[PDB]
Formats: structure tokens, sequence, C-alpha cells
């Protein structure tokens, strides 16, 4: 019956998947769900005035399919001990109200504008980032999300994504040992 559910959010390229993976390998009976696995097909993505595909919005995501994956994990978690841990990591978690009571802990990776743009440029997407995509869409949708975070009623731990991978792992691991 009992579970421990962790949210890891933050801007694109802030190290969410990396952190989730480092935690998983050190925590027993731990799983990870990635929001990145639940994008709608390209044809269902809206395009704005400037021709920018709206990927960085809840409407780009099949959150019904994501919820069923979380329910599948819970059912598995029930038979996993003869406390199971789930880590949900993704760029748009904490503004999704159906999940607002799920979080036992809530982490938010932050990196500044320049570093985010730098990392984002080293990654190859499907389809590739158009020129101007970061300034015309990615960063604006991020600031909109941070504005939406201002009415979150529960505690969120903001993490500095420019710290080394191990530094971030230890910081979160130390926090978790104290919460579990
Ligand atoms: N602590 C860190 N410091 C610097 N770079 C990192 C760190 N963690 C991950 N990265 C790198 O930044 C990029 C984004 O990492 P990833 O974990 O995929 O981010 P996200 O899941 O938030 O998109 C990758 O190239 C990855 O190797
Ligand atoms: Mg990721």
């Amino acid at each position: 019956s009992k579970t421990f559910i962790i949210g890891i959010s933050g801007v694109t390229n802030s190290g969410k998947t990396t952190l989730a993976k480092n935690l998983q390998k050190h925590l027993p009976n731990c799983s990870v769900i990635s929001q990145d696995d639940f994008f709608k097909p390209e044809s269902e993505i809206e395009t704005d005035k400037n021709g920018f595909l709206q990927y960085d919005v809840l409407e780009a995501l099949n959150m019904e399919k994501m919820m069923s994956a979380i329910s599948c994990w819970m059912e598995s978690a029930r038979h996993s001990v003869v406390i199971p841990i789930l880590i949900i990591e993704g760029f748009l978690l904490f503004n999704y109200k159906p999940l607002d009571t799920i979080w036992n802990r809530s982490y938010f990776l932050t990196i500044p504008y320049e570093e985010c743009k730098r990392r984002r440029s080293t990654r190859v997407y499907q389809p590739p980032d158009s020129p101007g995509y970061f300034d015309g869409h990615v960063w604006p949708m991020y600031l909109k999300y941070r504005q939406e975070m201002q009415d979150i009623t529960w505690e969120v731990v903001y993490l500095d994504g420019t710290k080394s991978e191990e530094d971030l792992f230890l910081q979160v691991y130390e926090d978790l040992i104290q919460e579990l």
C-alpha cells in the first residue's frame, strides 16, 4: 500500500534525467518515469504565429497515458515487498493539478539562461530546434511555468543545476534519507 513518490522538475537540459538515474541506482526498489516518454505525435502539436511548434506546454503531452504509467507502477509496487520508490522526472510536473497530492518530495533543477542555451545547443531533437526556437519558445514557456509555480501550496526544493552530477546526487540523497 505505502509508496514514496519523488518529483524532479526543472528547465530543459537542467540535468533531470541524469539526476533521476543516479538516484535510482542508489535507492532500493526504485523506478523512474520520464515525462519525455509521453509527447503527442507531431501532427497533434499546435504551431503559433511565428511558426513555433508548441512542445513546451501540457497540451503537447498525453498526461492520461502518463497517469496510467504511474498507476501501473503503483500496482507493481504493491507486490514488490514479500517502501517502494517512484521518481517522476519531467519539465512540466508541478503545475499538473491531478498530481498535486502525489508528491512526497518535490525537487526543481534551475540553471541560468546562458548555460541552458549552451546545453540545449549540444542536444539534437526530433525535429531539430529551428533557429530562434530557444528565445522564441523554450525560454518564454519556462518563465510561464515559473510564474505558474508561484501558487504552488506545498514545499519545493530548488537545486542548482550548474553543480556537478555527484554534488547534486549527494544533496538529494542526503535529503531523501531524512524524508524516507
Ligand atoms: N550536474 C551537471 N552538470 C553539467 N552538466 C550536466 C549535469 N547533469 C547533466 N548534465 C548534462 O546536461 C545535459 C542535459 O542533461 P539531462 O540529464 O538529459 O537533462 P534534462 O533531463 O533536464 O533534459 C546532458 O548533456 C548532460 O550530460
Ligand atoms: Mg530528460
